[PDB]
């Protein structure tokens, strides 16, 4: 044990868990109580700090460059598979939620409609066999915790601060983060190269949102360092507000909006009728430059992320072979009827494989295969399990969680002008065995 | 006139307080969640506020601006005479006099107190005849809101940038505040001046505290800006954990403490056995700096603080008679040792006064009113409401060298009650600031 934390004695951690609650509750590191009923939709009622670890988990200084350099590679390959509209209607018309947001892309097939922005999220874990770092999600929509994620690296930077000698630790090496701050300034730079000084930044939120706060700030940041209004409507308001001018601006709430910003519309419960699947429409149509466009968040699909995976896909919409590389390095493989993989390498050795949906089956089971409900085959991932530190409602307890890192990229171009391609920060979730937030402990 | 602005327009300018309250820790534990006042980060909830600022005139801000010195300087100078304050409050309730025990304790080993500080707070009101601001109380002891007040402030310029335009107001004209820093500054030349680097400052703290944010605070920016240590304990913890080394040090837990910053122990509620009272003696007795020492306690009792306000009492304790002057426009008549002034021109016209027949006498305070939006608990009311503005003061000297003498921003307490829909607390009423002119 180097800090297996569960050693620190319980004197010295009632102490830091104080100061983290302090901390917490100082700097905004608070949400919305799930306990109480209006937390999610008045601010400033019902507030609690995040669920949090109490000190950095370990994540080697490789693993960690490793995934900062992927973001912007990440981001070009986001860019290039949403280009292309055959391959996301063929992989994908094979669900309600996910043929509804086909439809949308139909449409603006149909009908020949660039600033193309993006602000995605590439979550990573540690895997025990290989040692490698490996791609466990790409999301491209609606990506949460930016704010979060850098709340995180101060508190666990002042905790070590105060108490890092005192535990063998330096806050060196909880990295530098600066996650919401690019969030806000992706933002800014599209509603300049959308070029109308009028115009405000629209935030599509849910109805119930006990994190709002996060969104607040970056809507903060926009309005006090970057001049931009924004303006907060759940999807609904926007199909009873919201019109496109006879020369297709989107108007919400009296305003010209340039930049649609989706901090909803990725889950199916946010569109519980056809007046959300309008607005989702209406705002796609419009000359808006969506954050993101429905194409990248097509390329988000489960669907979409196991077919790039597969062999000799992701290669086509990648020319870079430097890039090639280090994208197939963290990606776990996946397949589907290839006799050599998917017979017999996971006949001997059903160990890795598990096989998913398109039960999951491991081990023995996965002798379905000596046969040949679960469609895919892809390479078992054996996660990093840590001891930690939980601090909950007030409360701490200790558990063995795992970790996993999550790396914000942002993009903006104007059609062949990069303007942004960037690692933008971090998260990282924690959780045991919704979990906690927390942050990492350089090698 | 804001009762008068549309009330869909009002909740938009609520969402956005309560929003501002939230990400710049406007906060504190609700009432209504038991933990809340020990455990840091549970049962958070807004300050109740004043939506939006009354007005105040520019030239009475100036005033009560340019009086915080001349209030510094005198708080001092009456604590320096043991014996006027042994005279007057020598009459009695309990409180009072275990704080008088410990004054004589210290008159009687001659005590010096070669450092002396203050962060102290003096409340006004304008009347609304005469048109002159007056004061209604000087806190010399543990002042609350400097967090608070400064955060106010920067609420309303931030509401006013959105709808100042719409409304007719410029957020300019909310008065730029610093209490918070000024105050941590004071704690932080302390500190300085007392010379002992591997020294902490204890701040002295109730065993329910639900303004914990307000002194966690403090210590964030002690310990970030200036780099300086502080422990938070209660009386009785003191007493437990705390003793004076051999020479003259006060060390709590095990910690050497050069500055103690009071944060409680101003009311009988602070002191429920002899723990507290034993723990308030031996940091007296100690060479830690207080802030404050017991005479300052004293200087601004009921008692005293009527005393030095009947005339001729505050000749004695101030020299320059601009200073003078000031004190006494900021004065409210206040009397009886014997006066003929007494329900004479009292009981006759005892609209004005207060406290006779028909714990002693001023001439009565006509505030303002102005109408306000009220924000509690995420919910909205309209009323009508009086403010009572508290000017800061910060104070610092080392023998005869005066290090801090400063007016050091503001908080404002505006409050419905009377005239509508309430019940006497204030329900401490809510935070607010001013509009000026
Ligand atoms: N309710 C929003 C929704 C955002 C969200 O669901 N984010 C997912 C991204 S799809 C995440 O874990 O990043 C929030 O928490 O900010
Ligand atoms: N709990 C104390 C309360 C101290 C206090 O109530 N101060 C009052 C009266 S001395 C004030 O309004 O300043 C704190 O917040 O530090
Ligand atoms: N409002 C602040 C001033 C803080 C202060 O003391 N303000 C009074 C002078 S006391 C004022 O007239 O603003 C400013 O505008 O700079």
């Amino acid at each position: 044990p180097l800090f297996d934390y569960h050693r620190i004695d319980q004197k010295l951690l009632q102490n830091i868990v104080y100061d983290a609650l302090v901390w917490s509750t100082l700097n905004c590191l608070l949400v919305g109580d799930k306990s109480v009923q209006r937390s999610g939709r008045v601010p400033g009622v019902g507030l609690v700090h995040l669920p949090l670890s109490l000190l950095p988990g370990p994540f080697p200084e490789s693993h960690w460059k490793q995934g900062c350099e992927l973001a912007p590679i990440f981001n070009e390959l986001v860019d290039r598979v949403s280009l292309d509209g055959k391959f996301l209607q063929e992989s994908l018309s094979r669900d309600e939620f996910t043929s509804r947001l086909l439809d949308i892309h139909s449409k603006m097939l149909q009908i020949n409609k660039d600033i193309r922005m993006g602000i995605v999220r590439s979550d990573y874990m540690i895997d025990e066999k290989t040692k490698s770092l490996l791609q466990i999600e790409m999301n491209t929509i609606s990506t949460s915790f930016a704010l979060i994620g850098c709340l995180m690296t101060g508190l666990h930077k002042s905790l070590l601060s105060q108490y890092g000698k005192f535990l063998g630790l330096n806050s060196n090496r909880v990295p530098a983060n600066n996650a919401v701050d690019q969030s806000a300034e992706a933002l800014a730079k599209a509603w300049s190269e959308y070029n109308n000084p009028r115009a405000a930044i629209l935030v599509v939120v849910q109805v119930e949102e006990r994190n709002m706060y996060e969104q607040h700030y970056i809507s903060a940041l926009l309005r006090e360092k970057h001049h931009i209004r924004s303006i907060r409507k759940t999807l609904t308001e926007i199909d009873q507000e919201g019109k496109i001018l006879p020369d297709g601006t989107l108007s919400v709430d009296g305003q010209a909006i340039s930049v649609v910003y989706f901090r909803a519309g990725y889950t199916p419960k946010d569109y519980p009728s056809e007046s959300e699947w309008r607005a989702r429409l209406l705002m796609e149509q419009s000359s808006a430059i969506k954050c993101p466009t429905i194409s990248y968040h097509l390329v988000g699909t489960k669907k979409i992320q196991q077919e790039l995976a597969k062999p000799g896909v992701l290669e086509r919409f990648v020319e870079n072979k430097d890039h090639i590389a280090k994208l197939r390095a963290c990606f776990a493989g996946l397949w589907s009827l290839e006799d050599s993989d998917i017979v017999k390498k996971a006949i001997e050795n059903p160990e890795l494989f598990v096989m998913k949906p398109q039960n999951n089956i491991y081990g023995d089971e996965l002798r379905e295969t000596l046969l040949k409900a679960a469609y895919i085959l892809m390479q078992r991932i054996f996660p990093a399990t840590s001891p930690a530190i939980l601090v909950r409602d007030g409360n701490w307890d200790t558990g063995h969680v795992i970790s996993e890192a999550g790396i914000f990229g942002t993009y903006l171009r104007n059609k062949d002008k990069i303007i942004i391609n960037n690692e933008s920060g971090y998260m990282v979730r924690t959780k045991i065995s919704f979990g906690v937030v927390d942050t990492v402990y350089l090698t």
